[PDB]
């Protein structure tokens, strides 16, 4: 898995299920043009979003719809969405693993890169 | 100041000192406007960003150049930027915060009401 | 105020008010010696905790009472307390920042010279 | 496993290895006795610290031991160790997955608790 994301939900100590996640690559003329979709498991992780040979090197921008998240568990949060942007395999093919922790006014977000 | 926003430094324990700060609102169209922009103080601050009579309800988005900061400290960072997305609702003041390190950032609203 | 501590509560974006604090200093038996408490304002922030004189080099330990907090709200949280455990180096001003939520917390360190 | 440890590094983007861990519970008369330890994987992983029998109910302490991470890659951080404090499966048995996010002036940590 060249990309995963993973989602926890730091108010009930469990993975954020259910959350939808879209993926955008930067294109030549700097517009953000749409990569890969998803939505996290029961896991809250989300897996199979591209292949080694569609991830080529770029500017990715991984957003994380959390607004949507909340409100469905009767929260009114802060945040629309909480984007991660990051160039990818500018010095060759990696994994990564895009973490974010949720809470309704606040968000961390880590990224584990491995070399296959 | 109904915006404020603060950056930190998680691997030396300091203010995050000379870092730009781009902030757009969303206009009709669906395209960010740029709004207004700044660097952090010597305290890692940014005030008056903006005013009240301007700071209407609407989508907001505070870009921190966090890339550059790193860069500059001979440190190789993950991400571009960070990003904070929100919508400014009327019935307060906003202070962003931001925590970096160079895999890993925390942001923070604090919402306060005069 | 050479120690200040800051709470904060993420799942309301407010400061985290009326939180007890306990500050202990380890003695040469190695037990936690009380050295200072109190609870933070409604800034979240609780300054005056002690002095340049007193404040000598050691290993301190913060509790901040983060179920107490919880509890108040009515929201389960995970943790008994958060702790805070460090050194205070002679060679500055040392800020413990708390960021609170119900299953995590995040905490920083800032440590600045006059 | 009903206890689980997990600790990355921000500055790296990588598991940390080899983070020694030390787990506690409070006593009958409010001492902390030694429970379990070990030291974190390849994967940043501790698994195995304990079992559902030997795991009832209690106040537990989970130190990490951050200081002497830190220090073995050249960094002299703000901290001695995290301690995570908590009680457990008082309403029954539980897993916890207990995670620790280091920086050297900084740490988050984040616990998912799932029922069996």
């Amino acid at each position: 898995c060249p990309l995963m994301v993973k989602v926890l939900d730091a108010v009930r100590g469990s993975p954020a299920i259910n959350v939808a996640v879209h993926v955008f690559r930067k294109a030549a003329d700097d517009t953000w043009e749409p990569f890969a979709s998803g939505k996290t498991s029961e896991s809250g992780e989300l897996h199979g979003l591209t292949t080694e040979e569609e991830f080529v090197e770029g500017i990715y921008k991984v957003e994380i719809d959390t607004k949507s998240y909340w409100k469905a568990l009767g929260i009114s949060p802060f945040h629309e969405h909480a984007e991660v942007v990051f160039t990818a395999n500018d010095s060759g093919p990696r994994r990564y693993t895009i973490a974010a922790l949720l809470s309704p006014y606040s968000y961390s977000t880590m990224a584990v890169v491995t070399n296959p």
